[PDB]
């Protein structure tokens, strides 16, 4: 794709990314990956240098990716002192609903017809060779279940047993159900 | 593609490709398939364009066979939230997100080509329906879910009742440019 | 494979050993339930029914699963024809070949005793694509095949049917003495 | 697959299955209705004929659908020979096996109890690629047999071509006493 | 696919059941016309007249077409042999097909109900590669293939030779009963 | 490719020698038409309106065709904007590139001597499968484009629509002479 | 393909029904010209020697071509063997398969009315790559192979080794009566 | 393969080898375990009981593995039937085989001197793909195996489990001395 | 491939160039590698360029081109025809099918080739495939034989030969060393230093 | 690969031109053929007197590549030194041959290999088409070897001989055939 160039008024010529950059604007747009993930987190520590106190805005139009990717942004998130609000885009499923809730309290937000779907994760890797590397992947993927599910209840103030039973399978919310819920905070309109 | 760069006089002059020229008289073009990247531009574009001027109409030009639901839902949700009104022209063809997109300009600002073709169906797969049938019959209740608020959205926009989106989503319904004008797609058709 | 030839004492009859077995009324379901494996086990066992219609019919499964139609071809065989038909769990009955396990006659469903028994609620019965109007009514009709294959499995097992839709919602995993005590056997052969 | 031998006492014959059956006057049609397949099944019915006229032909039909043209030429030898076909339903009767199932003569069509019956209308006869000249050609003439399709199923179930035109416009699921209650079929076979 | 094996009184004989069919004089030609199917129906056609000279040979096409070197091979038997060689169309005569329908011993070219006959100007009898003088040939070539496909089918449908070549111009499907107006067939059979 | 640089004067601007071509207000269309290539016409189009709404913009067109909707793009915004597009056909214009050929400006559409002009009717605006009833709709809709493009055809050359039908019907191949004469474009350029 | 089966009355012996025909010393050539195809061809000619030297072979050729080196041991076998060869176009004679059909003994070349004869200079005996030793090599031996076959063509043609050099520069496709004419073939049956 | 055919002395009796050896007791598993070369074991096994059910059944093992359910319906039909299955290792007996060989009759179980006897734990005995939910539910299964495996072999060799759950922890490969010395064998034969 | 960059001298300053802008500069225009619609349609902006930033001097038209589509070669014939300024051709490598006839092309009196250069002229092969009907297949195979005549009739014009010479000359490959292409009329001289 | 940038900046093959030196690497294609044929137009403008160096490291390739190169060192003014690198093999030994006499040059461990040319391209089609392939073959195989025996200065018999199969050469026998004139050490 061609991304556009805008000048900026102070000129200074920018893609329309390192625009919204300057307005502390993050986008995680399509799967969560090792790079895509990188570079969330390189903007999430580039903006606190910038200003320690301005609340950085993390755009996310995503159907998910790894977990450990999506760990490497969640981390951040939390580390970092400026506060990092979260806006659902189109939809935040599987890592992206991870990271939508995982946005200060108060401040996660959702477009009024944007989709949410949290779930249990899939392969974090193949189960391949014999079987006592598979009992050890199979346990490893059980404690990244407990620890997802762990975290989103205590995002979305509900019980561990809630987010079990309801991230069994593919669990999609509209934005006022993910509201009910406890993934987002508020529903953008105008 | 190469794409041709042109040089804007102003007070010195600055050279830019034909698009980002074109983003500076605040057109906007969405072309081809519908896709997270193609929208997050748009979405960008759409965002950008507000804070340059707030009250001044956006122009976004649309020449696309549809595409993602949830692509297609983030530059809607722009579009209705930015300040600006979002005017909506069809070239060549506005078919399935394409023409919600095109029926979600604001309304009296949605226009269409003579000559351009608009087309507007119920979604097809919002992604793949295997694994187990509860697996299946979650993605089918999805899929219905989001066919209803497609339909409701469009009736919305073309100011008809949703038994008649409901008839006329059923399976590919073309128009011509006078055809999405007496349903309610668009408001005017250009000529000169 | 190169299938073995046998020799009858009666003069002398050449078979091959497979149908030197279906002579002693075994029917053999090996490998996943496809139309043209089904129609082989109706053919069998409306055979074997004309030869005689009294005599017990042995209906030896080691079976993945596979086509919920072509395991219905043999299922309604298997009720229509006279005979009893015993049925025997060798190395595995999964899926539909679980179901036609416990759709022997009632007492004489049987399993060897490290063989595998797993039940699941049916996958695609054919793929989803199309329009969503398409995408329904294949999802409605998956989810009738769904509730008829509960309801027959619970039929078969004298449980509920609630209990059927609890434990087919992910791959059951059974040994032969988990399949007697569920219902899907009567039976665990040793010697 | 490999098809059992099976022995005919009268001296002995040895048959293959399939061809024990055929003996009997039971002709299957299992699998997709391609031009080889539906020759078979002419190629049967012409041969029953001539050993008994007046005898019925079992029909069994467990098919997915297929060619249109080789259904027909099924079709028309079912209606053209002397001896009534009896068809009956195993597993599946869809698209054309349908239309085969419901041509079989009436007061003899029979589906099994779990048997899945599915009528739509025709898919791609061929591609509609070329010019917009031919593919209007192409058009036409899918079209022609829809209605041809419609109009021998309204006949076939004593319904009105209106009904069939609207039951058919998407994949339309019957279990056996839908289709029993449609017109499809006459009676459903328990034992 | 398996071919049932038939059992003729005579002693026994053994048939699959279409060396049985042509022990009847019947010849299938299924599917498409390629060298090594219309040699086969050459061979039969050879053997029939030795059989009997002057008994009629019964020729049942369900074909789309396929190669006209392969069909000519087949026409020009036909003409050739002095028994009467008739014709049946059962599900489809296309191309080839519909022109070795039309080949039939005037008055005994049949088709069936519901049978699909199209006519049209031939395709590529072979790419068009090389160089331009190669490709002027194979011009030439196939020009005067499709006038002489059109002369033989005006001959054959007693129709003016500027007839054939409007309606072959693109796909010309037809009806049993149309082709029966336009001269490709003689009657229409029902029972 | 490399495409070169060049040297403005003016001090010197530095232009890839496509964008040093559009500051003389010509644009070109070069290959397959499609959306993105339509595009990019369109924005020049619609930024040359602006520099100048008065002066000619010179639409250099060598294609063989594309999509008709990519080509209807940039056909309105050709007759929308309101500087004359001059059209010159270099190499070949064909199909939607000779729609959008004759659709320059009356009086200004031109030709190179050995260029070649070929209108045919559209092939496939898209697939044609699914259901018969989807079918049905495709074909309609690509009549529905092929009446148009014979109609705008018929009203650029200043000929009936009876006479584009016919010469639409198969690909017709034109000098710059015969496109002048049919009225495709009005003079051909020599020096 | 199946052959069919056919009783040769003598007791009873069942034939494939190519094996019938070599029986009336009727040797087939169809298809492409190959090693194994050809030599099928040289055992039954030398076969139908023994059976008999004296009486003629008919040689029945519907082929495309083949490999030189395959044809010309087809093509030494009849000119070697005591019986007269004679040969008969059936479908095509094209490349090494209307040099074996004007191979036949003089006055027993025949072909089918609308049989199809091509005549043309070989192409590739094999790839030329390596080096230029080895490709001017090449090169060399196929000049060799077009002037034996030239050579030879013009021997059963009754013709000047110049007019063959001319005629089989590219394609020439002729119909039976210019085989005819041209000294290919002696004869054309009808009836 | 061409299978040799050898002939019996008793009048003859015509053999493919294998049947020839099956009629003196001996079956092969060669090769992977599979549904379908399992099946072959346990119809030879169950074919060997009913001909002489007090007979010793000889079980020549040359394979390296295979499906651990595959391999349970051969082990459950050696240890069912009446007739003691003596096991020799050919080549090798690896995984199911190595299971297999263990399995024969205590005493009665046999290796050649240069024979590769190697036992570890089962691999994937199916995908675990889907949810996290599906691969625990496969995870488990496999360990499920895993120990059933494992007790059944310390079984067979007369140790704790403990020590096979040692030394199948990684392919463990053993002569046939070893194998003897850890009880996977009783004898090793020389002459 | 990596273009070099070279610095144009002009007064206290430095403009870079990649080599091939750097040429153009000179008035040379490369043809390299297959005639495509892309390669020509370069060609023709170079020559509408340069004949705007000159219309008298010479254009030196390079061509090193197997050959390539007939209408993308006739775009870059008819532009060099056009334009006021004189197309010179030079033949470096190879010149054939359509880059024999753009190098036949050249203004009369100004085709050269290099000694060890390689020409050959031949008869067009496809312009296009030749399927569907046999109605389509009778359009394609005359416009193909239009194509073929008006290629040998232009290239006996640009020859002095008759149209009888150049229709039996072109029948298969005919290959041509330097000399023998000036001796046909292809080319005017044969360049040594 | 990245190229680096060496102090105007310059890649570090543009800064090697400026002192000209001109590379040949990997098989001769028209692209990299052509590329060569524009330096060296380039530098003879630059300075028609000074030397252009040459440096060879390819296997081969396209004889009309080749012969586009070959043609344009032998027309422009200043003398092309060649130098082999690593390999001159098939129209690469050829470019290096053709040299200025006297300032034709190889490392001491390169390799130098000279063979008769392979197929300039397929020989399919009719025999008539492939009679005139076969030809046009034979004629540049017999150009190729007039020439490499007026670069080497033997008889047209020796290089006829000693090109019918691979032939390779170190650097020592390569300047005793003729190909180099000398061999570069430090």
């Amino acid at each position: 794709y061609l991304v556009p160039t805008v000048i900026e008024q102070s000129e200074r010529a920018f893609d329309i990314y390192s625009r919204l950059l300057k307005e502390r604007i993050v986008f995680l747009v399509g799967p969560v990956t090792d790079e895509s993930a990188n570079l969330v987190v390189a903007q999430l520590l580039f903006l606190e240098s910038e200003n320690p106190d301005k609340d950085i805005f993390f755009y996310i139009n995503s159907p998910g990716g790894s977990v450990t990717a999506g760990m490497s942004i969640y981390d951040t998130m939390n580390f970092i002192k400026p506060d990092v609000s979260t806006l659902c885009l189109g939809q935040a499923a599987s890592m992206g609903a991870f990271l939508l809730s995982a946005g200060e309290k108060g401040k996660r937000f959702a477009l009024p017809n944007s989709r949410i779907m949290i779930h249990q994760p899939l392969i974090s890797g193949g189960l391949g060779g014999q079987a006592s590397d598979i009992e050890i992947h199979a346990r490893e993927l059980l404690k990244i279940k407990e620890k997802l599910n762990r975290l989103m209840a205590k995002h979305c103030d509900r019980d561990l047993a809630d987010l079990e039973r309801d991230t069994d399978r593919d669990n999609f919310m509209s934005a006022e159900e993910a509201k009910e819920y406890g993934l987002i905070d508020q529903i953008l309109e105008n």
